[PDB]
């Protein structure tokens, strides 16, 4: 019963580029992400380059100015704010992981559907098949669904 954007139209805007990855990678890494909560919501997502979005998606290192510091490679991978004004709905990862599109190191997608819960909203689901269970692991990308956990939480928040 997390907080929630009282409105359907949210906008996010990619604040800076992992180097571990190139740049149109994260670019659809971050638009697929969010396309998995837009399935299942009202909700729409845009990107913007400037103006005030919703959703800054930032790659920080450590003590990055907030309470919630990074701890190097391993360990937290990442955290998000759940919605409210300024640093609300933000999400934030840890640039001290390797960053990939596929099994090895720490993929984005994955991370980032877990993360943009957040940002709607969600807590941690006990469920090990839900996508916002704590744990990270990497599941095939292309086969990749929300669990009907992950459905039951947002859709109680939205619709
Ligand atoms: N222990 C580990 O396996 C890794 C360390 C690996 C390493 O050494 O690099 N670290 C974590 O998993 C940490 C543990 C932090 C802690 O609790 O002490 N967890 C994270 O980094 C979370 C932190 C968080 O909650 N941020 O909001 C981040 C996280 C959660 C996931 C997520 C993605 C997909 C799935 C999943 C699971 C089952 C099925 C499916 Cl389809 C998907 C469920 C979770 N992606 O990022
Ligand atoms: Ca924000
Ligand atoms: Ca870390
Ligand atoms: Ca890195
Ligand atoms: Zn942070
Ligand atoms: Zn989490």
């Amino acid at each position: 019963m997390g907080p929630v954007w009282r409105k359907h139209y949210i906008t996010y805007r990619i604040n800076n580029y992992t180097p571990d990855m190139n740049r149109e990678d994260v670019d659809y890494a971050i638009r697929k992400a969010f396309q998995v909560w837009s399935n299942v919501t009202p909700l729409k997502f845009s990107k913007i380059n400037t103006g005030m979005a919703d959703i800054l998606v930032v790659f920080a290192r450590g003590a990055h100015g907030d309470d919630h510091a990074f701890d190097g490679k391993g360990g937290i991978l990442a955290h998000a704010f759940g919605p409210g004004s300024g640093i609300g709905g933000d999400a934030h990862f840890d640039e001290d992981e390797f960053w990939t599109t596929h099994s090895g190191g720490t993929n984005l997608f994955l991370t980032a559907v877990h993360e943009i819960g957040h940002s709607l909203g969600l807590g941690h689901s006990s469920d090990p098949k839900a996508v916002m269970f704590p744990t990270y692991a990497y599941v095939d990308i292309n086969t990749f669904r929300l669990s009907a956990d992950d459905i039951r939480g947002i859709q109680s928040l939205y619709g």
